[PDB]
């Protein structure tokens, strides 16, 4: 990543040993469910694209996901080359393509360079955007199950419902009441319009 | 987070691996135990709100309570929008509205330009505050058992009950004598008024 | 904590998760086993009355013990005031109460002033006495068996029972003689007097 | 490990236990699967050539891969010797054979030499170089099916087999369709030509 | 400890959460095994007398050697008294006792000015000195077995029976050839005088 | 070890708990397996004669090989002694002599004063050659079985049989066409002369 130092100029550093080591347990342990993408982003805080490239590869398992992932960042980086077309001066930075902000065809020195530039060219805060764009098509297409087939069970808590319900709108990125139990339903109905989901929860207790 | 480095000027600073770890365990192990709170607290000292919103973010289950946190975190922020409003001059910088102290619509350089200021506007502060009442609510919806179903077994050890009563009363946020069992209630009842919990406790032992 | 930083000046750092985590493990492994309160003590070091706060309030059990030890710092917080009352001039230090020592009426700020300034009024070692005075106190209440109840078994080797002895001896705050089998104790009392402990276990062997 | 300190000089820090633990662990529990060069690639940025044979000999199996890798390691040395013949004035520094890029006929200190120098002879980069070329051969030579040979089952979800058809490609370094099985072959045969993995794998789902 | 800074100067840094619970354990699994020792001697590098205290008082069992150990502590302290004598002076270093060595009578802040002093008084040195005495007459007391009973078995490679041999040597701080076995200690007088241990090893392969 | 310090003078640092640990662990796990030196050549990085013996005294079992580099450290001190005869002026460095070397007779503060002068006398470099000297010739006693039993069975793979063959040449420090089976034999005599490890073990998979 590129960090400031003790004294404030921005410098590189070598990626840490166990910001390796949690990304791949997480997503060992988690595989693309939503809260994945956010721990994502936090780990690659300051990344430059060789530091993104080096997360992705990592991963060992998932390649039909990590194979949608490249042809997402082939996509944007493609747009990147529609809006910002480049034409190199001895000794001067030269314009990044789409392909050197994915890492692919710049080195490492290119990168820091573009990043610590006066004003930064922040080379990976872009890849950053398009693989998470990347990441979210792929937690939607592995969540396991529609919306509406979430529906409460006669049996089933109110609080164990909703907890289901809103952990698969989270990954699809009125309805809580049509879904319930009859019983709740009842109440929730009598509740009248505009309840907090806290009442709601209340009233179901 | 915001840090003092060796030198004495407060830079921001990647949320470690450790620091994100740490919380996601918690929550899992203890989920809304009202322990959880001051863990939340100190794992996010020196917190910008990009920070605070990776920490909730990472959590994957409990998706009711992260939902009943989001309209919390809403009533604050339209609270806040109403003792200060708000109205941008080339290069100043512009005053915080509620959306902006919760990190959706403002940027990592505004928060931190904002928590570094002089006098500084202690954005993430002022976040966590928002963030600690909604947990508050969490703990206390998700709090098993009322204080008036406490009381003390026949054959449970004075200590053991005097332990869920006072964990009870945490998280719900002369009953502990009422709720004692015979031998120990007349034992408390001839100590007379004012005395101490140790006092009890020795007595009682 | 208040740490010297590489330069020599007294700063506020936060207080790490390794260190929140050694605390909780260790009240969750040892309870009140004496020796957790020397462990208390080596992870508090530099603590400011906030970072004391959030060591005790991350206990989840034992709320029996937490509000004893309540009760024992505002009897010194009321000590405190008796023996140093207080009466602010603009832009000035002001003089610390029992309860800002506790750091329940005085902000992180304050704290790091007081124990800052020059010279240094020492919030932080004040409060974690009056913390260890309550912590002494649950040892002794919760150590399990008297030391007139501490007898050396027919077959016990006379290593387990001084190991015994002195263990419970710690908790509670010539019987070793007294309480010795037949066997050793005829061994023993043949040493004639003044045997350092040393040479009582190498004659019993 | 050649790393800039917080003053901005690039010097000599020691490889860390966590970096040494860490490769031994992966290739442990990894073996030679693909992900492990990546991995490999990272936990040794800014590795002086002594850091990478530490590396190489702290791996205590696969010795037939090892010594696969010393014979790689050869042939490309002495085509460096073949490019870059060489002939010392005292105190002045000399020019690196293959061996000495591999860190059998250098010191340490003329490595760190070599890379610090204005402008740097960049000898630990060359090397990693020349052991990924190696350790790349392993990899296709460990993968243990033919790319021919992933096919679709019958009950096989279509995402199932694609994370084994990709797998198996990264290894060995229209066949997607002509593998399927018959049920989802005829769904991709009418997708007609030109669509994109997300689309083939919606289309199967 | 008292460590030096980046910047050269001699200062006091807070004992390690690492430190303490890698002590902890090492007592927790070797007991007073002789390598626990040269454990304690490095994770006390550094220490002042408090640091040692604390390490010394985080033990939870064994306090049978902890009150043998407070013994010989008290037998060095009276030792120093007698060779160093003392009588102070507004804002003077006093000179220490052996129970401010001890770290009894001294607080932290004398602890840090005598070792830091020019010349320094190495309290910190002179009291670990005292208590690797200590522990090495705990390490007799509690060796298992006579160097006399250790005998090589008939069926016991000769390799063990010096493992044993040696282990047992080193906690009671030709005997060798004596306590072999018929078959090896035959092949041993055949080697003629002053065999080294790997001849003898070799030999009885 | 004496590392330098981020503004660059060379200084004494604490041996860390981690390495101390790793150590113990990689001996506990390893026994005398040939990977095992390098992990102690990396650990010891920077180390002092003082570190060293720390490393050395740490490890509790295998106390006949500890005896055997006891030995060997004995006959390269006298060789020391041999080469670099010594015979002091007030406040002047004296010469180290092989026990000095060995860290037995010599301070922690001479072994820096050594090991930090201009020219250094690089003190721990020479005492971990002699270490690394004797760990070898007890690796190699340690190896269980002659290359000339490692022969490859009727039904064990050809790479399998190549990973005993190289791992038994580590430790003891055309055979393996001659060791190979029957049906091997044949494939790799057909191959014909100076055939690459690569090739030979492609053609037997
Ligand atoms: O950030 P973490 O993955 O939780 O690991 C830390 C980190 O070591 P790594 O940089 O090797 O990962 C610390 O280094 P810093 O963040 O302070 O630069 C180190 O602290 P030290 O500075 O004291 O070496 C500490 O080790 P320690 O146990 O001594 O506190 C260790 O945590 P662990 O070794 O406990 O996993």
């Amino acid at each position: 990543p590129i960090v400031q130092n003790l004294q404030g100029q921005m410098v590189h550093q070598c990626i840490s040993p166990r910001t390796l080591n949690a990304w791949v347990k997480v997503v060992e342990e988690k595989a693309f469910s939503p809260e994945v993408i956010p721990m994502f982003s936090a780990l690659s805080c300051g990344a430059t694209p060789q530091d993104l490239n080096t997360m992705l590869n990592t991963v060992g398992g998932h390649q039909a996901a990590m194979q949608m992932l490249k042809e997402t960042i082939n996509e944007e980086a493609a747009e990147w080359d529609r809006l910002h077309p480049v034409h190199i001066a001895p000794g001067q930075m030269r314009e990044p393509r789409g392909s050197d902000i994915a890492g692919t065809t710049s080195t490492l020195q290119e990168q820091i360079g573009w990043m610590t530039h006066n004003p930064p060219i922040p080379v990976g805060e872009i890849y950053k955007r398009w693989i998470i764009l990347g990441l979210n098509k792929i937690v939607r297409m592995y969540s396991p199950t529609s919306i509406l087939d979430i529906r409460q069970g006669p049996k089933e808590p109110f609080r164990d419902y909703v907890d289901r319900f809103y952990k698969t709108l989270r990954a699809e990125q009125t309805l809580l009441v049509q879904n319930a139990n009859p019983d709740c339903k009842t109440i929730l109905k009598a509740l009248g319009p505009g309840a907090t989901l806290e009442e709601m929860m209340t009233a179901c207790q």
